[PDB]
C-alpha cells in the first residue's frame, strides 16, 4: 500500500503540497516546506519586483475557514530563481514554482528566464491565472479572451510543459469555455483548481466590523466553506481535459478530504488554509489519513480510485 | 421592544422570510409558512406551466449546508396566481411571487397577468435572474446584455415596483457590471443577495458516490458554506444601489447570521437551508435571538445598524 505517484517526470512520496501563498515566501519557508513530509512544495506566486503587499490584518482564520487579501508580498522572481536553480535540494523533493505578474509582458520576462532552469533542474511551473490585469477588468482567468493571450505568449516564451492555477468557476457554460481554452495549449500539462473563491466578506457580530483591512474587508475565501465548489472544479477539469492532470486545492482539513479530492480526479493535493493553522505536522497526519482509508477500502494506489467518483444512474 | 418595519409600502411583522424554493411549493406549503412567524413569504420560483423538476435525489443537507439541483419543480403560474388573488390572507403577512421563465418571452407573459393581482392585492414579483443552461450560454445574471433585456422588457410588461433574485459574484469588476445595470432599472426596488452558489460538487467518501443525481451531482450551495459569500454581495449591491433596498439571503441559521446580513445592508432576510432542516419554529427563535443581540448592545431598531458594517482605517 502505497501513496508513491510518478508524474510530468518526476517522483513524488505523496501526493500533497502547500498551496502557493502559504508557508512559502521566504528561504526559511522553502526549507521548512522542504524538510516536512510533503511530496512537494510550491514557491509564493510572484512578480518581477519585490512588493510588500496589501495593509495588515490581510489575513483571517475560523473554525470554517480564512479570508485574506494578502496583495502578492513576495521577495521578487529573481530570489525564488536563485532558491530554485542554487538553493533547492531536488534529491528531497520537486520543486513547483508559481508566477504571478500583473501583466503578459512581466510573466513573458519571468518565464524566459526560468526556462534554462527548468530545463537543467527540473523546476516546474504554475502559472497563476487567478490573478488581477487591468483594474476594472475581470481577474484573467475570468477574461477567455486575456487568459487565451496569456497562454499563448507565455507557451512561446517557455516552450516546456507548464501548469495554470484557476479560480473556481459557478456556471456550466464557464467549465465548458475554460477547458476549451486550456485544450488549445498542450504544453499546459496540469490544471490547479482551485484558487480561493473570490471576494467574500467576512463580519465579526462583536465588533460589528470586517476583519481585514483592505477593499474594506473584501477578500478571498479558503478552507471548509470551499471543499464543494473545489470538488466540483477539480471533477468538471478533470472531465473536460483528458489530456492534461489536474492538481486538487481547496477545503483540505484531512485524508478524507484528500480522498474526495482525488475521486473526483485529482493528482496532486494542495493544502492552504490547514496548512497555515495547523503547520506543517499536518502533511503526516493527512498521509496516515488517507492510507487508513484505502486499507479499509483495500485501495493499494491512488490510481485504484483517482477519478473513480461515482454518479447515481 | 418589536422587530417591525415598512418597506415597499408594506408592513412587516420582522425582517425573516424564506427563500424562494423551500417551504413554498403548494398551497400547503404556503398556508405553512402563512401561520409561521415570519415577517413575509415567498412562493416557488414559477414557469407558465407545471413541472416535476429532475429526478431524485436531488437534494441533500449537511451540517455545513445543502446542495439541489431540484430543476424547477412548480404547481405552474396559474396556481401561484390563483393562491396571490384568491387563498392569501394579506391580513397575515406580505405576500411576494417569484417568477422564473425560461425565456423572456415567458417572463413577460407571466408578469402581465401578475400586474393587475399586484395593483388589486399588493403581492410583490421577485423575478429570479438566477437560471442556468443552453450549453454554450451561461445563466442569465451572468450575461449582462442578456439581463439588460429581461429586465428592459420585463419594467415595459409590469411597469410596477419589483425586485430580482441575484447569484453571487466573486469579482469586483462584476459587481461594478451588474449593479449599475441594475440601476438603469427605476422599477427595480430591491434586489435580493443571493441565490445558491452554482455547480458545487458534494462527495460521499463512503460509497465514494455523489449525493444528488441530476447533473452528475452537480449542484447549487446553500448553508453554512455560503455566507460570507452572500454577505460581500449585500454588502457589494448595498454601497453600489443606494436608491434600492437589499435582501440577503445566505447562510443563515441564527440571530448572529441575520445581524451580519442586517449590517452588510440587507432589509428583509431569507431563510433557505436552515428553513429546510429545522423547520419554521425557526422563525420565532431567529426573531428571539435578533432582539437579544440588540438589547445587548443597546440597538432598538434596525435601522440604527443596518448597512453600518465597519472597516478598518
Ligand atoms: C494567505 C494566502 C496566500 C495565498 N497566496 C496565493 C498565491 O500567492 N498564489 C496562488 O495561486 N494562490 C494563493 N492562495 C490561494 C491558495 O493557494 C489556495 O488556492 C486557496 O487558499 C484555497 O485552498 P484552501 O481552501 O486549502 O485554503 C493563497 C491563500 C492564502 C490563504
Ligand atoms: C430546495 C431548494 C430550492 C430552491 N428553489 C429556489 C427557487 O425556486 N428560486 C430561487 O430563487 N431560489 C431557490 N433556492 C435558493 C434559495 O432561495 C437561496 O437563495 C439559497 O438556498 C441560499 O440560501 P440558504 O443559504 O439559506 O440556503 C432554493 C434552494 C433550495 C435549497
Ligand atoms: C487588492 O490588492 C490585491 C489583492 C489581491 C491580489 C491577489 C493576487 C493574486 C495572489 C493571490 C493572493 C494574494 O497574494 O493576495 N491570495 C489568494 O487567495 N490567491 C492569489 O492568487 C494578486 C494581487 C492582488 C492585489
Ligand atoms: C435541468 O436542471 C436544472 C437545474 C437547476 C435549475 C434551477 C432553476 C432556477 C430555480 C432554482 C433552483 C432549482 O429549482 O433547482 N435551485 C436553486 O438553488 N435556485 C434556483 O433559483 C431553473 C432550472 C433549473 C434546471
Amino acid at each position: 500500500m502505497c501513496l508513491k505517484l510518478n508524474l510530468l517526470d518526476h517522483v513524488f512520496a505523496n501526493p500533497f503540497m502547500n498551496a502557493a501563498g502559504v508557508l512559502c515566501s521566504t528561504e526559511e519557508d522553502l526549507r521548512c516546506m522542504t524538510a516536512s513530509s510533503s511530496g512537494a512544495l510550491v514557491s509564493k506566486s510572484c512578480t518581477s519586483a519585490p512588493r510588500d503587499g496589501n495593509p495588515e490584518p490581510r489575513y483571517m482564520a475560523f473554525p470554517l475557514g480564512s479570508i485574506n487579501s494578502m496583495g502578492l508580498p513576495n521577495l521578487g522572481f529573481d530570489f525564488y530563481l536563485k532558491y530554485a536553480s542554487d538553493l533547492h535540494d531536488y534529491s528531497k523533493k520537486p520543486l513547483f514554482l508559481s508566477i504571478s505578474g500583473l501583466s503578459v509582458e512581466e510573466n513573458v520576462a519571468m518565464v524566459r528566464r526560468l526556462a534554462p532552469v527548468a530545463q537543467e533542474k527540473g523546476v516546474l511551473l504554475e502559472l497563476n491565472l487567478s490573478c488581477p490585469n487591468v483594474p476594472g477588468k475581470p481577474q484573467v482567468a475570468y477574461d477567455f479572451e486575456a487568459m487565451r493571450t496569456y497562454l499563448q505568449q507565455v507557451s512561446l516564451a517557455y516552450g516546456l510543459p507548464f501548469g495554470v492555477k484557476m479560480p473556481p468557476y459557478f456556471d456550466i457554460a464557464h467549465f465548458d469555455t475554460a477547458a476549451a481554452v486550456l485544450n488549445e495549449f498542450p504544453l499546459v500539462k496540469f490544471v490547479t483548481c482551485v484558487n480561493s473563491v473570490g471576494n467574500g466578506l467576512v463580519i465579526d457580530a462583536e465588533s460589528e466590523s470586517v476583519v481585514i483591512k483592505p477593499k474594506q474587508g473584501f477578500g478571498g475565501l479558503g478552507g471548509k466553506y470551499i471543499l464543494p465548489t473545489a470538488l466540483a472544479n477539480v471533477n468538471a477539469f478533470y472531465r473536460r481535459c483528458p489530456d492534461k492532470l489536474v492538481f486538487g486545492c481547496g477545503g483540505v482539513y484531512s485524508g478524507e478530504d484528500a480522498f474526495l479530492h482525488i475521486l473526483a480526479g485529482a493528482s496532486m493535493v494542495q493544502v492552504g488554509t490547514a496548512l497555515q493553522e495547523e503547520g506543517p505536522g499536518i502533511f503526516t497526519r493527512l498521509e496516515d489519513e488517507l492510507l487508513e482509508i484505502m486499507a479499509r477500502k483495500g485501495y493499494r494506489t491512488l490510481e485504484e480510485f483517482r477519478g473513480r467518483v461515482k454518479t447515481i444512474e
